[PDB]
């Protein structure tokens, strides 16, 4: 038996525009990401699936069927966002210079918040807080992110970004973003607070800023390639996080954290850890010590910047294996997220449907080094697989799990662990394809059911620990049956 | 949902040699099987693993476990058998003229018992009571089989038999063997009636006589290549079926029957159903003839075998695909229970560990062909995979299940379906790589782990139903992230 | 036997780029296509594969260990291109007589001063290096057909950095009519300094990749990789412009054959209500851009229009092909399906349990009988087949590649088909554009170490259909598809 | 460039009852093998596969063919068997001064009137064809290895299926010392007949096989499939007595080599605590046999002893080699593993990561190297490689098989071993045994319903290495495993 402390909680994740819409009436066109995946030339590219949100599993109108299967999974905490073009789909007033780099404040107050109520949309609002209050009144602890990716298309168009065209709305490489991101969570938190019992301002900015303007065969919005620009996107969403937390904080006593994208960094051979070293400042430490320390870069202290955060939420897969090289470090293909789709790695681990390779002992890895290096609490925010035929599913599921106990064992303050996903979702650029849920959706019907790792999730939850009869599965799935 | 009757039961089937040993005490060397897998020249030859069952699953000292499991599973029946060898290892003095070819008749009464119960082993009717009792306590219906394969050493040494001698005791080939088992099954029934709810005389008889004295490859005793060898075999076996069911109907008034291996006949083309008919008369009903309706071969009708039987057992794993020939018929290889492990059959369905294709209507037929020719009343005694993954079972688990409700709703009557096995066990010359539990058996420490099948089993059983929940398994395993 | 023509050449096809760089005093810098693979963006996006094309095959230097090793192979055939950045590395003057904001060039005059002069900008020691290699080249008895275009433009011509970012201010590459206008000088030009040694010309290989991945199939990391559906018409306009003022060009210089390569798919229906799909596909990959350069159809805006300065255009076709293209009837169309043809898993196989290549191409040899026979039935122009071949390093696939397409051109001939030469993709190993040097076409293998060449068995089949002008009895069993079972799948 | 000597030959092995039936009039219903492929409870049990060798690639009536081919591909030595059984398809006389009781068989007198009997039982169309078979051979310049035997008996020496049903009263094979007198006077009488055409003899191929799997790995299907370990001993005691008295018997009639062939895998330590290991497999399954018939030591029941009529009985050792086995220390002594070597799965790859064959053989060509070093620094006498070779339909992995084994004979000889020729199996695809068909091993194709023979790319390849007395620089990459990537897993 692993047991977890009487306060430990299992739950899930959860984002609005890959699981909200599917059900009549639930769609919301007024999103960057909406227009994105609707492109003609995206789809000819093939930059984007072809598949469309509006298909999808649709939180929106079924919600009570979700929560009623988390509640008989015994699940007992929930990590969702506020879609922030539902609430605001139309432009707001000219609030403020524009061309200033930093933003160290945004003056909110109970008038100002006032205002923005008679531009919310009141059904959307009343919608959420129907969604909300069901999910707690079955027993779920629940943390509110302000913000995982879909922007309002009035704050950002891709396909003029896309195109090289830098005069329309430009997401995060404009302030005025962060300026309106920090009213957003403020007024969010002012509206929702009775039923929040921790906050998130975001969901994975290196992703957006990374994927966005770097790794464009990714098909993120906007698609534009520039090491500048994703810069300039980084520094304005670490400057809208600490805002957004000061926002949260005028109007709410509770914990407003983050959460980011991980990676666990190995070293190929071991004359390569100083590469791992590196590797972890350039894709994490940097900015968490922006934002935990006002350390930014000449390299100077933000006051504005620093404490901004009270807990981290780690999201985690797989490794990412690096070298020494003369002018730094490189990450190898073969492992972590470079592999073949069903397959093993070069180290023999198997894969994903989504190619990526069966590594749990990172959580470990990464959950300490945090501990660590910040003395934060976390939440695992976000940890599963895309298996939709639930063969690797019972490993990954179990095998995270223990980690997460070697974890507090070693002495780190964590304090729940939160599976992508409850049901499979619209996931991005790839579309329904890459199915993460403990429950399968039929896309046809919206009928939820139950894969096996469900049950093996009901066990785990239901007991607070890693059950004895279920304690084989933290290993590595066998190989030798799987497709190599 | 695919519900059943009420009175329907979900179980499970296990054999003494299989799962016995393992636990120190357990040890039962006087058989022709243990002889046999002990072997110098049948390991050195790979007719056997070198694996050996006395390092087995040790049901005889855990017992009380196994119950334990199957209880929190929500079984409701059992079939289990006694090992012949454990109640009387020592010879039987001499009875009855050995050269008769006929068996017709063999008196049992009150005194005869009195003196058999003389020899018999009393520590081993002692722990089988105590086995069975514990078994009933949980609320189990109790199938009681008499022979599952394994003869005491004193009836058939099967080495002396491999080398060309028959000089020895010879096994199924000699009415001594006949005689004693009608004799052993009367004694049992006698001794057990008050636990037994119904008995089964045999398991797999045709499976005994055909890779006995024809596949030979197989490994099974004594192997001895003969088609006239093996036809006097089964002769045989089936007066012992006979003259045994004579004598549990002597001293109980319960419901005698018999388990048989099956496969569905599949015509290759659609110029081949003549072909699938000629396999069945072969394999099935020449068989079932006899024992009911006491045709046997000149074509002779036989009074003392008529009407020998009030029950069928159904054991199905997989089809056996034929076509028409000039001189008959012939099976095909790449399909059914000859094919690669691991891998895909010539029609694009995956295979077991064992190598055995992916069928489940297959048991519809089978079913369906057994009430349509006789309308006597079935169990499925046996089903399941070779699968230590757990990939596979999910699915092969609840399909099957739906095949039996299928066959009820046509008219069929089937009374349970008890699936082949709760735990691992020592699989015959294959030895114990091939893993049909429901639990694992980590056979270093005896402990049962609990399959995520064994989860989907306790939902089916538990609720006497195909849940809404787990109806997607009722399906084929997706075979693209599968070996092929 | 499968016996050939006695007329009828095998050979190979070979580009500039990708396989003359390798050995010391070979690079070539000034091109779209050389800063475009070392730009650092494209490397961290994963654009291009990281691989440098200056660490190549080094034909520049040892062209005649190639021609060494095809001579030995009994090849009669070969289709080169020069370097037009070689050529000329610098600028020229902006021309006399030229506006820039005009849709169509109709013509382009070039006459013997403007060509002297020219001649005053040329790079003389590429020029006299070409001419070596062309030379010894013709000294083996190799037929030379030489391509003037394949893929890469001099960089003062195309700085595609610039155009990715949005940047339309630069030199822009087939968006510029100034490219259509020096593209015909330069081709005029090399006609008439190469014409002695020169049997067949063709203006341009695979027009249709260069805008369709330049601007559509951006995932591929093809230069600009600007994403537009309007940009990709606009460079294929121009791009059949400048065949038509490249073919004016050559002819006023030379009385020799003049052609086009391009790039071929067969398209097939999925079911056998798709037949109709299949002819759209066609019409749009295919017919519309031959229909301009042979019969001067083409479209402007809006309209269906003939202009004389197009019709007429073409001698002869150059026919490449690798594999099919399986399309449905959709209600707006027809879409092309993954899982056949190109886009299948590498080293697997695909939908229809076809094997596939390196490059996740499914192999398919009765679709180059389909586009020979189909281009016959509607133009009656001879052609070549330019381009055919197979991504396989192990040389397993190949033997069965290899006989199994040839059969299929023998196919083509005796059903009436003007088949002339066949010419295997490539001779040895080179660079693969945005995938580097893991994709490996050879029938010899390039150890990028030390540039030594080796023969895989495949090129031993070949040297036996070559030196015998047939698929002899003895290889014919490698016209079947490579067994599966054995593969990875 | 890999070069051997001007006198080291390059060839082929192959077996009369494997290749010489399929033609009509070629059938040998007389032998053991015969009988046991076509009896139905061996087909019914999956012993045998149903394929039947009269329906083979006929060598009997095509072997101008074979050699036709053989010399275009610039072979140059050839090992084939007479089989015993169409020379003497009934019995012979029960002979004087015998007494079958005797363990030992120390001599077999034959002179030239014991000759001129036996010449009475022999058949004369047998002979005679034969005879024109070899001549063919010797007239397209290939040196001759004779061997006598390789596996199938006469029936009337051996009735397999009464073997196999533990009815020990009839013809016993290698259970009776009739057979082995039979076999002396047989090889003898071969010698006698054929000297002027050979150039070196064997008595016998793989005779450990023929015990090993007759009465021990009785899964493999070969007759008698009798499982006895005190049956197999015995087998293999009168095949060596049978060696020395047929190597006596060709010496009295000839000045000529006689050697045997026999089968041999490289032993490999698992760990390198396993070193022990290895030289207990070697001493059990190779020294113990050659150093019986070379020093003539030997235990009969329970004794280490000296027979001087089995001393010095070799001139030569004819290495078979295809794979490794690995084998790790016991308490007991040592055992083999599985997912190595032969053990493996078929078109997979092992558990060390190496490609295995259509049979399931592991490659590993350093084995061969191992093996022809340590049989020469025990014994210095000469060696051939007389068989070598894979089960490849599809000719995926034969050409890097076939060149690697071949780069381990030059190591071999660099070395300083007497090795003088290597000799692939096979020329052509034959009938596997007990496996029929569908192991194919040759550099030829054969078409079973035409009997036509096609070159897989492999017979270039080793066309390039006869014809060159080396491995050649254009081929050299081959010297290497094949790619696994592209490969089943
Ligand atoms: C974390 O990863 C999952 C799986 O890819 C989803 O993309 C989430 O939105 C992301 F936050
Ligand atoms: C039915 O089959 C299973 C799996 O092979 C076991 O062998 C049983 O003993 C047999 F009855
Ligand atoms: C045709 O294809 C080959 C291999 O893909 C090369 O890319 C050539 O440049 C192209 F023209
Ligand atoms: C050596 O092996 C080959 C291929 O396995 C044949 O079986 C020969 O007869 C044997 F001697």
């Amino acid at each position: 038996m692993y047991s977890f402390p009487n306060s430990f909680r299992f739950g899930w994740s959860q984002a609005g525009f890959q699981s909200e819409m599917g059900t009549p009436g639930s769609e919301d066109p007024n999103t960057d990401w909406y227009k994105w995946v609707h492109d003609p030339e995206n789809m000819a590219a093939g930059l984007v699936s072809g598949d469309l949100p509006e298909n999808g599993p649709g939180y929106w109108g079924n919600y009570k069927t979700f929560h009623d299967n988390a509640q008989k999974m015994g699940l007992k905490i929930a990590r969702l966002n506020v879609e922030w073009s539902r609430i605001f789909p139309n432009p707001l007033p000219r609030p403020f210079d524009e061309s200033k780099q930093d933003v160290t404040e945004v003056e909110i107050n109970e008038n100002e918040l006032k205002r923005l109520d008679e531009y919310a949309n009141k059904d959307a609002l009343n919608h959420y807080r129907e969604i909300f209050k069901d999910l707690k009144s079955r027993g779920l602890y629940f943390i509110l992110n302000m913000y995982h990716w879909p922007l309002p298309l009035w704050l950002h168009d891709p396909i003029r970004v896309r195109r090289g065209d830098f005069t329309g709305p430009s997401g995060w490489l404009s302030t005025r973003t962060v300026y309106e991101f920090a009213r957003f969570s403020a007024y969010i938190a002012w509206k929702f607070d009775d039923l929040v019992d921790e906050y998130s301002t975001m969901n994975e900015p290196n992703v957006v800023g990374g994927l966005g303007y770097v790794g464009v065969k990714s098909g993120f919005p906007p698609g534009y390639l520039s090491f500048e620009l994703s810069r300039r996107a980084m520094y304005n969403i670490i400057q809208a996080h600490a805002r957004a937390y000061d926002g949260i904080k005028s109007v709410s006593k509770k914990p407003v954290g983050i959460i980011y994208a991980n990676s666990s960094f190995q070293p190929l051979t071991d004359k390569d850890m100083e590469a791992v070293e590196m590797a972890e400042n350039d894709n994490r430490w940097w900015f968490f010590d922006a934002i935990i320390r006002g350390e930014i870069t000449e390299k100077i202290v933000r006051d504005d910047l620093k404490g901004r955060l009270d807990w981290i939420g780690v999201n985690y897969y797989t490794r990412t294996v690096v070298k020494r090289t003369e002018k730094g470090y490189v990450s190898l293909g073969g492992y972590g997220h470079g592999c073949e789709r069903n397959s093993v790695s070069l180290a023999g681990l198997p894969t994903s449907d989504f190619g990526w390779e069966f590594f749990p002992e990172g959580l470990y890895d990464v959950l300490t080094k945090y501990w660590n290096r910040y003395h934060l609490y976390m939440y695992v925010t976000e940890n599963g697989i895309a298996d939709d035929a639930d063969y690797q599913r019972p490993y990954y599921l179990v095998s995270h799990v223990y980690q997460v106990h070697r974890a507090i064992n070693s002495g780190a303050d964590v304090r729940g662990y939160l599976h992508w996903s409850l049901a499979d979702n619209y996931e991005w650029a790839s579309g329904f394809s890459m199915r993460f849920g403990l429950l399968k959706v039929d896309y046809n019907t919206k009928r939820l059911y139950w894969r096996p790792s469900a049950l093996v999730y009901r066990e785990i939850a239901t007991n607070g620990a890693i059950t004895d009869e279920i304690e084989h599965l933290n290993s590595v799935p066998p190989v030798k049956p799987l497709r190599h």
